[PDB]
């Protein structure tokens, strides 16, 4: 799980097989930076878009 | 679709009926509050925690 963007130094956009991820995680930012695997001791929330409905 | 947490003047963490959702949007923050509605036109991205794999 790479860090694709940065919402704050907990929320940051990551990127998965799937598609775009969400990493909410209390100082996910911290002790990580743009590109660099998020750490998983801090993931406390993933988020992923919505790809599709019932297709 | 509400605001349950601000991630910062763009991202937010919102609820569905599904479950909790995070809504990106650049100014999404911007002209809204928490509990306040969030407002489509600023909608630029839905994210939603994984509920499920395949069950």
């Amino acid at each position: 799980m790479k860090i694709k963007r940065i919402l704050n130094h907990n929320a940051i956009v990551v990127k998965d097989q799937n598609e775009e991820k969400i990493l909410l995680g209390a100082g996910i930012a911290f002790n990580k930076k743009k590109n660099d695997i998020v750490d998983p001791s801090k993931i406390e929330k993933t988020f992923i878009r919505k790809d599709t409905p019932d297709y």
